[PDB]
């Protein structure tokens, strides 16, 4: 299952798939602030990338983040190592309902900051997972709306290239498909 849409010279695609098997130059990891290994998409990414990824992320923690956590909504970039994709942009989504009045803004920041980095570094293509909707508990209907709104607005105003949202389930995909149809019509 897949749906594609042109936004100026950019393309947005939603697809069912495994983000560790993508053809985009960049994939996004829904990471934790400590840049340590976890479960879910982060776990799959570390497994597929191999053990150099954790080592590189810890070097980034200690050398660029002065030994501290990556803040919610912010991004760093590493190699993809054994992944097919060449780079991983790691971001930290909000933990649902910890900070309800800021969480929509912070989730949007994950998308905007990743896309800005792709734009400025001319990285051409990028896949996102469904950030915050696993261990971090964010309802998929609300998250999908924020993700798509943020991505679409960015692609209306900026030259980026190809953006995919890669969903691990038909259910998550079907929710994205409904929202995208609504935003494309509206
Ligand atoms: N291989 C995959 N390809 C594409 N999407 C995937 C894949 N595997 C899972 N997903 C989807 O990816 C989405 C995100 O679910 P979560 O992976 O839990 O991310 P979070 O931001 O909520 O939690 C980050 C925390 O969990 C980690 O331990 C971190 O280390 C942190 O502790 C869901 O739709 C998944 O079904």
């Amino acid at each position: 299952a897949s749906m594609k849409h042109n936004i100026n010279d950019n393309t947005l695609e939603i697809v069912v798939g495994d983000i560790t098997k993508e053809t985009t130059n960049v994939i996004v990891n829904a990471a934790n602030g400590s840049l340590l290994g976890g479960v879910g998409v982060d776990g799959a990414i570390h497994h597929a990338a191999g053990p150099e990824l954790l080592k590189a992320c810890q070097e980034m923690r200690n050398n660029e983040l002065n030994g501290e956590e990556l803040p919610t909504g912010e991004v760093i970039i590493t190699s993809g190592f054994q992944l097919p994709s060449r780079f991983i942009i790691h971001t930290v989504g909000p933990i649902w309902n910890q900070t309800p009045d800021l969480q929509e803004e912070l989730l949007a920041n994950c998308y905007r900051n990743a896309l800005e980095l792709v734009k400025v570094k001319k990285l051409s293509s990028i896949s996102f997972p469904s950030i915050s909707t696993g261990v971090y508990g964010y309802p998929i209907h609300e998250a999908a709306a924020i993700a798509l709104q943020t991505i679409i607005q960015f692609l209306q105003e900026n030259d980026v290239g190809l953006v995919k949202v890669v969903l691990f389930s038909e259910r998550d995909y079907s929710i994205y498909q409904e929202k995208l149809k609504y935003l494309i019509e509206k």
